[PDB]
């Protein structure tokens, strides 16, 4: 790996610089190098890893949606034949997106998840596993689409089971997991009622636990609760 | 070149798709491939080339400025020694920026400028040559900084000489050239009075020619005139 000669601490320092410079591909490469040093990641380091790849894949997803929309309009009755270029370029972006997802899933499998014993780390990584399988599902169309969907579901479900046993209902990781699993239900699994039920129950159980929190924790939790509420407003 | 097997028309089509998807690195690679087919570029194609590279280098410049600011704060009295990482990463971004500038300058030299005979194409490419030498000057610190600055100045000056002979004072290419040369004077050449004089004269001569224009051309010209006015307001 091109980061193999750089100190772990230097990779983390440069990931933070890359974030400040909005250089998310660099940020992700630095964090991949840091993971590949083989040591577990601190909470701060896990968040750097997630921010970097979420930004990279987010740009790819947005581009893929633009191109997929153009491609779909091209196959509508009365559209002129423009040749293979739209499909080819959509496929190019798709393959790059899949490659990033495979890279993240590879880091999680080798060996972040298996060494993660604390609830906060294990839930974080299993949520990430669900997210990156979800991104693969968004572009899947062939035989394996059902298996990709089931992989996302299984990762999210294991994360949910741990989070419900080991974390309070206001914990921001637990809340973000529930948010993303509800989006999985709505957008991927064709289960809008499950999505709505999960978002509602998560919101209500968090609301009931806010009284236990400091001002700063209250701010953190209510921010994510508002995202649950925003989705409920859109979906109902 | 990786684009050598793709049809010219397909490269242009994909450049337009990449623009819609905000995939500017892809856009630039497609347009580089199109240039390397060896045919002259139409007005639309020249603008695709410029948009692509301006976006790529613009992101690099913004990142370089963030990192350079952090590096300068690190060398201020009482700042802790953080090691070589800030300098290293600033240098990495700088080298990538220089590489993009060298790529654009290489396309202009081989062989866009020498085949450009019409004023609109020749001025466009010489303005680009000035711009990319200007971006190199922004990061230059060694022996060649004076020579880089003079290369930018010479390209802009040749473009100005042609534009004044061959184009009306409201022509948007002429206006954008004057805008950028005035920025060169202010930011690069330590000549704020020259910058102000150029922006003022350009604005006033365009104003006097607006009466000759259609509604659509008037909109195009006045948009750039407002940019000249914005700089004058900042500089005076």
């Amino acid at each position: 790996g091109a980061m193999g000669s750089m100190e772990r601490a230097s990779l983390i320092q440069k990931a933070k610089l890359a974030e400040q410079a909005e250089r998310y591909e660099d940020m992700a490469a630095f964090m991949k190098g840091a993971v590949e040093k083989g040591e577990e990641l601190s909470c701060e380091e896990r968040n750097l890893l997630s921010v970097a790849y979420k930004n990279v894949v987010g740009g790819q997803r947005a581009a893929w949606r633009v191109l997929s929309s153009i491609e779909q309009k091209s196959n509508e009755e009365g559209s002129e034949e423009k040749g293979p270029e739209v499909r080819e370029y959509r496929e190019k972006v798709e393959t790059e997106l899949q490659g990033v997802c495979d890279t993240v899933l590879g880091l999680l499998d080798s060996h972040l998840i298996k060494e993660a014993g604390d609830a906060e780390s294990r839930v974080f990584y299993l949520k990430m596993k669900g997210d990156y399988y979800r991104y693969l599902a968004e572009v899947a169309t062939g035989d394996d689409k059902k298996r990709i969907i089931d992989s996302a579901r299984s990762a999210y479900q294991e994360a949910m089971d741990i989070s419900k046993k080991e974390m309070p209902p206001t914990n921001p990781i637990r809340l973000g997991l529930a948010l993303n699993f509800s989006v999985f239900h709505y957008e991927i699994a064709n289960s809008p009622e499950e999505a709505i039920s999960l978002a509602k129950t998560t919101f209500d159980e968090a609301m009931a636990d806010l009284h236990t929190l400091s001002e700063d924790s209250y701010k953190d939790s209510t921010l994510i609760m508002q995202l649950l509420r925003d989705n409920l407003t859109l979906w109902t």
